């Protein structure tokens, strides 16, 4: 007697996101809190480093740290894969290239616990230059708008999305992050494979003065496009 899918997302949801990251040997863990509203795309989440500072730049995680909230519009919702694996959720695996630099591998388990839609991530960071933009901390505290290109992979069952990160280095040059996603649902449930289409996100950066420990606070408005 369950909610299933689409009706997990009627209204604002709750959304916890945990982390643990390896960076070139240097541990962190980022806990998040906030809510999510499929019906407008919006996220408000709170992120803090549980300990101590973040040896990367938060922007560099932000792609890692729910695309089930994603506004699908009217006419595209048996396009909505993400939403369609919930409760039982989906795992979300990423290679993130930094140009000139390092990589992130991304394992991640999107589901609910209780009425809560929860990201659990595991991060392994390897080969930076301790002295290049991620390590050397050389990133603005910004974010550009993007569109994530979303194809099916019928044979995982699953999606795939590749898109490149554009992050604004304090010189004033660009730092490219080239991301290679798959999304694979958990379990033997069926799932609704998209014809081709995009999502733009919209991500907007803040900080709580009032906040002493390492944390981000970010609003993302995202949109469900490219199918008539
Ligand atoms: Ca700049
Ligand atoms: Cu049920
Ligand atoms: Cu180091």
């Amino acid at each position: 007697g369950h909610k299933r899918g689409e009706q997990l997302f009627t209204g604002v949801v709750p959304i916890l996101v945990e982390l643990d990251g390896d960076v070139n040997g240097h541990r962190f863990s980022v806990r998040g809190e906030g809510e999510g509203d499929a019906t407008n795309g919006r996220l408000t989440l709170r992120f803090i480093c549980t300990t101590g500072r973040l040896p990367v730049p938060w922007p560099t995680l932000v792609t890692t740290l729910v695309q089930c909230f994603s506004r699908y519009p009217d006419h595209m919702r048996r396009h909505d894969f993400f939403k369609s694996a919930m409760p039982e959720g989906y795992v979300q695996e990423r290679t993130i290239s930094f140009r000139d630099d390092g990589t992130y591998r991304t394992r991640a388990v999107v589901r609910f616990e209780g009425n809560t839609l929860v990201n659990r991530i595991e991060l392994r960071g390897t080969n930076f230059r301790e002295d290049g933009n991620i390590l050397g901390h050389r990133l603005e505290y910004n974010y550009n708008s993007h569109n994530v290109y979303i194809t099916a992979d019928r044979q995982r069952n699953g999606i795939r999305a590749n898109f490149t990160i554009r992050h604004n280095v304090e010189d004033g040059s660009v730092q490219l992050a080239n991301h290679y996603q798959q999304n694979t649902p958990i379990g033997n449930g069926p799932v609704l494979l998209p014809d081709d289409h995009y999502l733009s996100t919209q991500t907007a950066l803040s900080r709580d003065p009032n906040e002493r420990r390492d944390h981000m606070v970010l609003l993302e408005f995202v949109t469900a496009a490219g199918i008539t």
